[PDB]
């Protein structure tokens, strides 16, 4: 194994580490796709936990430095400030692919503004966060999944990343809550005359579970028409997509099945993930 190996193995120990339903089907792909996955996805998930580093943004104001000179000079040695293994795997990719730094950027101003986190008063504020911590990550993997990338391939991704998102914000009420982090909107928690805090309490009820189907539905509507549109990424990667979508989806049946517990986080059985790989590789 060489240096670089490495730094990709570590990407992926993170990866794998922080969602075991991406990692099932994207370890799937091709060696040099896979890779780039993985150091992507890691620095994504560097962003997203490095508030918590000191407990402020010195940290995540070193990653967006490293990121800069990656982008400015992506061929010169760097001394990366943040994580060096994590970098240098960026950089190699960079060096190979066309990277949409703007949607990094975009991810950290909106990990910024997550530390004076005030509730979504729209539906709309809500929309945009998603495409803020996940629609971003979805834009920077599009030059990896497809061979060539247009308008349509890009938003595509960008739409699924959003779908995703919201089946983890659907998956992780009582967590996010405890956290102190409700994602549901204003409006739509009056609307359905919902109290997070009421039912992390008393459990659910009829009007949660509404409020909670409501946004289901968007996310199963989003997902079928990414699936419509499958075809603009690369052949290969196109059932490992797929897959992934179908495993995130069969996560919402399994918070109807715990009646919509806000108490332990639901999850796919690793088995459960092999059939859903099974039924999809049978039409590819
Ligand atoms: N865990 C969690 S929630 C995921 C948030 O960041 C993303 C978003 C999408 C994604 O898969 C995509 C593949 C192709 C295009 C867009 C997305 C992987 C990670
Ligand atoms: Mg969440």
């Amino acid at each position: 194994m060489t240096m670089m190996d490495m730094n990709f193995k570590y990407c992926h120990k993170i990866m794998k580490k922080h969602s075991k339903s991406f990692s099932y089907a994207f370890d799937l792909l091709p060696e040099d796709q896979r890779k780039a996955v993985w150091a992507i996805y890691a620095v994504c998930r560097k962003i997203d936990d490095s508030i918590d580093v000191y407990g402020d943004i010195q940290f995540l104001n070193q990653i967006k430095e490293d990121i800069q000179s990656i982008e400015k000079y992506p061929y010169e040695y760097h001394h990366f400030q943040s994580d060096r293994r994590i970098m240098m795997a960026l950089q190699h990719v960079a060096q190979h692919k066309n990277i949409a730094f703007q949607s990094f950027y975009n991810l950290i101003d909106t990990v910024y503004k997550d530390q004076h986190f005030t509730m979504f008063e729209t539906d709309a504020e809500l929309f945009g966060y998603c495409y803020g911590v996940a629609g971003t990550v979805g834009e920077v993997l599009t030059p990896i999944l497809s061979d060539h990338e247009t308008h349509q391939t890009y938003d595509v991704a960008r739409r699924l990343g959003e779908s995703l998102q919201l089946i983890n914000i659907l998956r992780d009420v009582g967590e996010d809550f405890e956290n102190e982090r409700i994602y549901f909107s204003k409006q739509r928690l009056k609307q359905y005359e919902v109290d997070i805090a009421e039912v992390y309490q008393n459990g659910v009820n009829n009007h949660y579970i509404d409020l909670w189907e409501y946004y289901a539905a968007i996310a199963e509507k989003d997902f079928r028409d990414v699936m419509d549109q499958i075809k603009v990424f690369s052949i290969e990667a196109q059932p490992i997509i797929e897959l992934a979508a179908r495993i995130y989806i069969e996560i919402l049946d399994e918070v109807r099945q715990a009646n919509y517990t806000l108490h332990e986080r639901v999850f796919v059985e690793k088995r459960k993930k092999a059939k859903l790989f099974h039924e999809i590789n049978s039409k590819y």
